[PDB]
């Protein structure tokens, strides 16, 4: 139907079909009159995959013969999603097999709807990980990502009387096609023990074994032939009264069951400590296998890197050093330059309380070598900070990795700067911030270091799988090449003031509302008006991203209108939705808020259909795939400061949705490349917020001299949003006059009146899609492949490549 | 290379090859240079499996159209073991796959060891239920077996210093390439909860759930295109703080974790109730749902068969009353009617500690409905025996259902007796006592109900399968069809004067013995004279099958050696296996014992290699298809009365050896078959057990008349088998004198006199062969295809049929 999906041949078509028939027969032991849609969706999984096998293959071969660096990515979370749709792009099979399941009397798009989201993740870091992956396989890196297989992602959300519930995300229960088993690389994780000191040096004994099983999942680049590897391990018992032993294998299996929902407060489970060592020391050893089948660990950082993403395994440079001090009979420090030379870390952390500081007697109990060897590192270190400012015992205690206290804790961020080559921040303003703020002591020792590599999405997943008709209309004027090259996007300035053009860009967005409008009725029993501007704001539930901000605006709205009800206003249907951290009661408490704001609004005939609340069930990658390309309005209203750099916001440009927001993390860059006119910046800037917590931030004086926000507050307190249980949100309203680290009510007048601003553009049509064309036309920069190819250069020490490999 | 293996054309033979170079590359993702002989099995295992599923599918579509009598056969154990060979065998595609495998430069028999066993039983009667499935299909019966998917069978026994340790089975750690996962045929169980009365009947509330998931694994008659089901169940936890509620989802996984190894006595285990109901709870929903989609359930018993083997499915009786009264709202007579005309009951258990008797509290607790249910039923039941022995209130008591005493129990076998219209015996000796002794009682009430069925074995595993050889040089004489029609091999009387024959027969045994004494060799390390007399006792360890027994005459055969040195005698290797449940001591000690003798004979001078006495360790299914045709002479000892039937027994008979052996079981009939004099009879009979019983067993009496036995206990007292632990083997001289139920001692004498009988006939070996060939011959009645089609004709009310199914 379009040409971006690739061609439909007849000879393909054709030998789709009987590959088809073929896996529902032998592989499914099915036949046509028994047959679920899940049976077809897994035959069309199985006939796709078939065609990833020799490739990955010959990519696994070609790096074995030519021998170049390796990249090690690893991560605690990869936000997959579904793999069938990707794969299928990637591979430019697209047209191929819906011609091939239309003609067996099949819908494609339904079969798709089968496939489980493979939710190894949270949101923002897990998501990056994934487009890493694709961006990686695109520019030819030897490049493996090293991961837990979960048994449980993250979970399902219901909505339940307007309370989040959380059940079990099961995603393997029908089976997942897309990985291989490989039972015969197994290798043994120790954990507990104790050290023994002799003359040949340390020896850690008595320890308890755990197998680590590795499962590899193909990740294949853009028509490029190259097929990457994510490898992710899962725990086993060894096989070494009797119905109990049996039964306490689960024990040892547990680490690898449940992926931690927590992405804001970190706690000390010992439980979580076990999958951090478990990926740690599984991964390390199959790096050093690799690498003696090419004892000179000299060359060990020019044939390896490996990229630490946060500090979750942070424990890879003690295991280390571990293995070259203990195993490889190396002295202290070659095997510590080896270590930095090799090791890169990213931070994705703003806020102290998500930072990781473990109790020191959990690891004495569970890592005693890795205990020893983190002090002995933190001593050398110290040493160094001393020698270069001598005198200067408050920087001594500040920069060490060691936490003083009530009891004890190793900050896991000081660790990896100390034993990395490179550190970096996520967005120019964040890594700007980590070089002012939090690691200022360590910028000021080595200044070297700290480095800059803004984020980036993938524009397959992203633009060109998500959103099929934009990307057709846009190949149509400036060719395909766009695809893997997101620069040339800017080549669409040159249409700002086509006609057609425009007429082309705001048919689509309408058709992709409409597509979405129908999701909502069909799957939610939810109406809405598809001529309401599409207001937008998904991400994970959390204070410092103020969707209760964004609360404030929509009563004001719902006020304003019954006010004065026969005024017209721009109409809207604002959507808010995302997880909240089940042990996080503020969080759970604003998406009670969000439905309670829903069932008054929503039920109100003075209103009509010029405004609607809906909060939107169970966020996750393959929702964002159908409501991105339906937005026309992108909320990123983070307090300035606070968000690292968030990527929503670069998939909601790339797809044709105006950005209100603030200049927080990459927003800054976003309204640089499209220019600030258009762009709905308002509130804060860094600076107007530390003038703030000088003076002291009182809320209560925004409340005196701001009527609208009076009136909400006190709408909130005496039970207008909660009739049967009047005293619902005074947790909320307390927490926001008296204990908001956040400043909701600092925006609120700035993020109001641009709010009108917004509704008076979009009261032109023409003009609106204007300044979308300027959106999407710089938003090349955003692309993960921009990104990778600066971590290649600038980090890694390897030469990306374009180049196909032979099919 | 033989003609029983099937026909190797170039076309069979050539497509073979291109489908396994297929399942290589694209199913196990590997090319040649990195494949593993594992990965060289899971081709061929594919590449085999191919050929079923067509023939699946159609038999079952077949069953369909033509609406039969189905079927079941409940079994909380089926010991299957290896499934690769047996398929080849049974589509005859051993000589082309063999052809096709050599072509790519591989050995079979080498992929064929890779495999691991189905080990989803304890013995006998797990192994008779495998039987039973070949059977089933080869006589083209719609017949299904339904159990439990163990994730851990029957343990691995390793011998450490002479004792048994026991490791897990883990033997799906590679999978399983003979299953198929259908969760989309998943079914609730119920568990806990209480019992609500109400004007519309009972009603069973608040109850735990936990998901039956049923993985079907084909089984393939013998060259008649029929392909049946085995289908077993898994448990899976429903998917409705956070982190514990996720991990506890494996309290309700653990029901299908591990198979309960204990077969000698009962334990009342919450979790084996558990197991229990969960098998039959899923399988009745299977059954009910198949037999709705073919409310008048007075068809039901003329379209359902339910066989229980053994009481462990005991509880499908008042499950199937449960269904029928509380949810379909039939009146309790006709339910009850229906039931008793559909279920039939197969005891497989003599001694009184075997039997389950299940603790009323815990009914109670885990199955409160069912509780009452069986209450009625005993009512119901105990008022009948009241009208027809009116006044015999001992009759009463003991008849009943409910056991009374400190604790009351449920005795499922008189509950199946009840609920069922027929019940076996798996021998005519042990049919026999179960009318004169056991359940006299339920004989004198209802006579037409107590029937017997003599056990038999599979030809297809026990000749074709793991003796090619013996079955080739059969073929040549009198044709294939004996392999599914066994009474034939009668035509081998008229060759007992042969004497090509007589050097053929001889010959295959020489070669078997060969080749078992190479595999001690590599495997585990042991030398083994191949020209001694090959004695075999293989069987799990109980002290009622009297490997003690056996251990005396091996001390007593050693000592006679010992003085008189220069004497000739015949060569023996004796070979005992077995494993011990984990928590039976006694059986525990006595293979320590076995091993203490090894270490003393295999190392004495002056034995030379005229008595070796080898321990096989990890005894189990494929073992058994080694050893048992390289056996002479087989071992079947057991105190009269004690061993239903026994089935090994057959084996052995079936490959050519000779049988020394107590008039027990099945060991009567075989004699009976064969003729008394080719066969070793000795010992006691059942009468002469019980007129020792009255007077009193003294064990002393036997120990102060023969000199031989009083020096054999004086060695074992005295630390001869064990040096540096002198009073070692203290409990078993103390069982032995005064606590002995089986009467070792008692046997003595005719068992050892019997012993020099058969040394003396293996000193003619062309005497020895024509024994062999008359019990070979005669050996017809103990295939399962004859036991099968009585239980098909005489309690099923189903027609067998040896007709081909289209291919
Ligand atoms: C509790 C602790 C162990 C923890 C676990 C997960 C997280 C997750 C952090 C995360 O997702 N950070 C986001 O990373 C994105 C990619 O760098 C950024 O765009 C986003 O601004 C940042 O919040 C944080 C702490
Ligand atoms: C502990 C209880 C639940 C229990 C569990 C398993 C068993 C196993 C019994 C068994 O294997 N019996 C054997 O059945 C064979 C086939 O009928 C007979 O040949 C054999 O003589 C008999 O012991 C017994 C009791």
């Amino acid at each position: 139907q379009i040409s971006v999906r690739g061609l439909a041949g007849v000879e393909n078509v054709t030998e789709l079909k009987k590959n088809f028939n073929r896996h529902l027969h032998f592989t499914l032991v099915k036949d046509r009159n028994v047959a679920t849609p899940r049976d077809y969706y897994f035959a069309l999984a199985h006939t796709v995959r078939d065609h990833l096998v020799g490739r990955w293959i010959r990519t696994q071969q070609h790096y074995y013969e030519k021998d170049p660096k390796r990249i090690y990515y690893l991560s605690l979370e990869f936000y997959m999603g579904r793999t069938l749709q990707n794969t299928m792009v990637n591979l430019a099979l697209e047209n191929a097999c819906d011609e091939a399941t239309y003609q067996l009397g099949l819908d494609m798009e339904e079969l798709e709807e089968i496939e489980e989201d493979a939710g190894l993740g949270n949101g923002g870091l897990g998501r990056l990980a994934a487009c890493f992956l694709d961006s990686m396989a695109t520019l030819g890196l030897a490049a493996y990502g090293y991961g837990i297989r979960y048994e449980f992602g993250i979970f399902n959300q219901k909505i339940c009387g307007g309370w989040q519930m959380e059940e079990a995300d099961d995603w393997l229960r029908y089976g997942n096609p897309w990985e291989k088993a490989r039972p015969e690389f197994t290798l043994p994780v120790h954990f507990y023990g104790r050290v023994e000191h002799t003359s040949q040096g340390a020896k850690w004994v008595d320890t308890q074994v755990v197998l680590a099983m590795p499962y590899d999942t193909p990740v294949p680049g853009y028509r490029n032939n190259v097929v990457n590897t994510m490898r992710l391990w899962s725990a086993k018992a060894p096989n070494d009264g009797y119905i109990q032993a049996v039964l306490d294998r689960n024990l040892a299996e547990n680490i690898s069951r449940v992926l931690y929902p927590n992405d804001n407060f970190f706690e000390g489970k010992e439980l979580r400590l076990k999958q951090e060592y478990f990926v740690v020391a599984a991964t390390l050893q199959d790096i050093i296998r690799r690498f003696k089948s090419s004892t000179n660990f000299d060359a060990f950082p020019d044939k390896v890197a490996i990229q630490l993403n946060d500090t979750h395994p942070s424990l890879a440079i003690p295991e280390l050093m571990r293995v070259l001090v203990d195993l490889e009979r190396l002295d202290w420090d070659k095997a510590w330059e080896v270590t930095v030379k090799t090791c890169a870390y990213t931070n994705h952390t703003v806020l102290p309380e998500a930072l990781e500081r473990w109790p020191v007697h959990l690891l004495e109990t569970l890592l005693p070598r890795h205990l020893q060897i983190i002090y002995e590192i933190n001593q050398r270190f110290l040493n160094r900070v001393a020698a270069a400012f001598p005198g200067d015992v408050d920087r001594l205690r500040r920069m060490s990795l060691v936490e003083e206290g009530a009891v004890k804790r190793i900050n896991m961020a000081h660790l990896c700067i100390a034993g990395s080559h490179a550190v970096n921040g996520v967005a120019r303003i964040h890594s700007e911030i980590l070089k002012k703020t939090i690691f200022k002591d360590f910028y000021e020792l080595e200044p070297h270091k700290f480095q800059n590599k803004t984020n980036g999405i993938t524009p397959r997943r992203w633009l060109v799988l998500c959103n099929p008709g934009l990307a057709e209309i846009i190949a149509e004027r400036i060719g395909e090449e766009y695809i893997s090259d997101l620069d040339q996007l800017r080549k669409l300035l040159s249409y700002v003031d086509d006609e057609a053009f425009i007429r082309d860009v705001a048919k689509v967005k309408q058709e992709n509302k409409l597509k979405f409008a129908a999701y909502l009725e069909r799957e939610y029993k939810v109406h809405i008006n598809p001529n309401s501007l599409f207001d937008v704001q998904v991400k994970r539930i959390h204070e410092y991203k103020r969707q209760l901000l964004n609360c404030l605006h929509v009563i004001t709205l719902y006020n304003r209108i019954k006010k004065e009800p026969n005024k017209f206003v721009v109409p809207r249907t604002v959507m808010i939705g995302g997880k909240a951290a089940p042990g996080y009661h503020m969080a759970k408490m604003i998406i009670k808020l969000i439905t309670a704001i829903g069932d008054v609004v929503n039920h109100d005939p003075v209103v009509g259909d010029r405004l609607r609340v809906i909060f939107l069930e169970n966020y996750r990658v393959s929702l964002a795939e159908k409501v991105i390309p339906a937005a026309d309005l992108s909320e990123q209203i983070s307090t300035a400061g606070t968000e690292a750099s968030g990527t929503g916001n670069m998939k909601f440009m790339l797809n044709g949705a105006l950005t209100i927001g603030t200049m927080d993390g990459a927003n800054v860059e976003m309204a640089e490349e499209a220019g600030e006119e258009n762009f709905f910046i308002f509130g804060m800037r860094v600076e107007d917020v530390d003038r703030l917590d000088q003076r002291g931030y009182n809320a209560q004086e925004y409340y005196d001299r701001i009527p609208e926000l009076r009136q909400i507050i006190e709408q909130l307190s005496s039970g207008f949003f909660s009739p049967k249980q009047p005293d619902l949100f005074k947790d909320i309203v307390n927490m926001l006059m008296h204990h908001d680290r956040f400043k909701v009510f600092a925006d609120y007048e700035e993020y109001v009146k641009c709010q009108e601003r917004v509704s008076a553009l979009y009261k032109n049509p023409r003009e609106w899609t204007r300044m979308v064309i300027r959106n999407i036309a710089t938003s090349g920069k955003f692309s993960s492949d921009r990104t990778i190819a600066q971590y290649a250069r600038e980090i890694w020490g390897v030469e990306p490549s374009r180049q196909r490999l032979p099919a």
